[PDB]
């Protein structure tokens, strides 16, 4: 076998925690924000956000909704609309006459690439440049690059491209944005809500029997884990307030940087403490937010994390990190489906266009005369969903899904093509699928980092051996029907 092509899907590099407030309103002033649209509307322009802020202040005075919940939205928008990455999503709910009866107001902020992202992307670009210059130098001449429109994703694509070609500047003709392929799609959101509601009793209610729900034996039931996290969160809230109120906070870390100062720290945790103070109220969506900030602070605000939660790897803190990782490893992946059928549909509804694109590119690479590579830089969601398509296709795998490592920043899915032009002109092809969990550490509270705050990438692990190409395409294309 000899290498012919590579189709590699790459997730975004290190980024700031993603946070969101979501509330639904039916009052006309909130419906008018859609401006007649009956599909999801995204607002990013800062001036449009200032207009919405004014609308929220009107809504508050008019009591066009829960005033307390409108206040938090308005105050959060006012503070964050001047920060890159802040956007508003308006999801209309249509009645039986295709009339908007309700709109979901989602305020999102964060998710920006950190200063560390460039190291992870550059590391990957240099390693792959090395790899290609040892397999076939001609591969560098046939690179095709796609990217999501999300800022953290394109940031990753740009530094990877610079490292791969060894270049400073870069033209817009080299990276092609494909929103249809690599951005999130609300196509599966109708079915992901069915899943989200099925998870709430598991985490809140004292006893709810799950069918086909992976969970480690050494851990108690999920609702107990939630109750202990709430206890740990309420515990750390009191420590943090006591330390802010009493001690000099500006001396709890010898060096502060952009996005790494105690005021932003308190803002993030104040939100999470509010959302993790009642086990019977915990939203499964907020487990990922809790774990994302915990990764961020242990990675970018390590010293302050120690000192502001010091009562006087702290044991109550290590316990909190360990329990949060369990919830993120066995609850968050199942927002993309609990049962195999759910993981399959949701996986298809989300990433079918990308999946077809990969197979077609793989199909083209067989027929080429020159070796090539196609890199897809994608939002986090497509990696989860695409792996589910791989397993639920019936393709023989080398490792089971439950055994797969936790997906982290810059995790990759790889489709390696090898051609068999031997046996006369008869040309056969084998495809081997590999993945990497990205830049991950299993001991975030114990690793010692320098000013780069940079986690190295984990080498790839093989999901399959060399499989007949025509076989691997049929098993995938058989599931595209439903
Ligand atoms: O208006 P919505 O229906 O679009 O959104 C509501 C819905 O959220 P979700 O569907 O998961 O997105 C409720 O979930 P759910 O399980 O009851 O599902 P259903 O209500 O049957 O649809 C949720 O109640 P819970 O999960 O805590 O029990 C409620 O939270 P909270 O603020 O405490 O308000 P109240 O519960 O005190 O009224 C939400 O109100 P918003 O603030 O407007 O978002
Ligand atoms: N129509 C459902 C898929 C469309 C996708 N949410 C998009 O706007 O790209
Ligand atoms: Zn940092």
């Amino acid at each position: 076998w000899v290498f012919k092509g590579l189709a590699i899907i790459i997730a975004a590099a290190d980024a700031t925690p993603k946070q969101k407030f979501k509330h639904s309103f039916t009052s006309p002033i909130f419906i008018s924000l859609l401006k007649g649209h009956k599909e999801e509307v995204v607002i990013r322009n800062v001036n449009d956000l200032k207009i919405v802020l004014q609308a929220l202040r009107i809504a508050l005075d008019e009591k066009a909704g829960n005033p307390a919940k409108i206040k938090v939205l308005a105050n959060a928008l006012e503070k964050k609309l001047n920060f890159p990455g802040t956007k508003i999503q308006l999801k209309p709910v249509l009645n039986k006459e295709n009339e908007v009866e309700k709109v979901q107001f989602i305020l999102k902020w964060g998710g920006e690439p950190t200063h560390s992202a460039k190291y992870q992307a550059t590391e990957l670009g240099e390693q792959m440049r090395q790899d290609f210059d040892l397999l076939n130098k001609s591969i560098l001449q046939n690179i095709k690059i796609f990217s999501s429109s999300e800022r953290r994703v394109l940031h990753t694509a740009q530094y990877w491209t610079r490292a791969l070609f060894g270049a400073d500047e870069l033209g817009s003709d080299e990276i092609s944005i494909r929103k249809d392929l690599l951005d999130d799609s609300n196509a599966a959101k109708d079915l992901m809500d069915k899943v989200k509601k099925k998870l709430k009793p598991l985490l809140r209610e004292g006893k709810e029997a799950p069918p086909q729900f992976a969970w480690p034996s050494k851990m108690p039931e999920p609702y107990l884990v939630i109750k202990r996290v709430v206890e740990l969160m309420n515990y750390h809230k009191k420590i943090m307030d006591n330390n802010f109120a009493k001690k000099d906070v500006n001396s709890m870390q010898t060096r502060w940087c952009t996005s790494e100062d105690p005021s932003l720290f308190k803002e993030r945790w104040d939100k999470l403490f509010k959302e993790f103070n009642n086990a019977e109220k915990v939203d499964p969506s907020k487990i990922s937010e809790l774990y994302d900030t915990m990764k961020y602070d242990a990675l970018h605000n390590r010293q302050f994390l120690e000192n502001i939660f010091d009562p006087g790897r702290f044991m109550q803190l290590r316990e909190l990190y360990k329990l949060a990782k369990v919830l993120f490893d066995f609850i968050c992946p199942k927002e993309y489906g609990i049962s195999d059928a759910e993981k399959l549909d949701i996986g298809l509804l989300t990433s079918l266009p990308l999946a077809k694109q990969i197979l077609n590119d793989i199909g083209d690479m067989k027929n080429r005369e020159t070796p090539a590579c196609v890199a897809y830089f994608t939002k986090e969601s497509h990696i989860y969903t695409l792996l589910n398509i791989i397993y639920e296709s019936g393709i023989p795998m080398r490792i089971a899904r439950n055994a797969l490592p936790e997906l982290d920043y810059l995790s990759q899915i790889t489709f390696e093509l090898y051609e068999s032009t031997d046996a006369s002109g008869q040309k056969s092809h084998s495809i081997r699928l590999k993945m990497s969990p990205g830049c991950h550490t299993q001991d975030p509270l114990d690793v010692q980092l320098d000013d780069r705050h940079y986690i190295s990438c984990i080498p790839k692990i093989s999901l399959t051996k060399h499989l007949d190409m025509d076989y691997v395409q049929q098993k995938l294309r058989n599931k595209f029907t439903r």
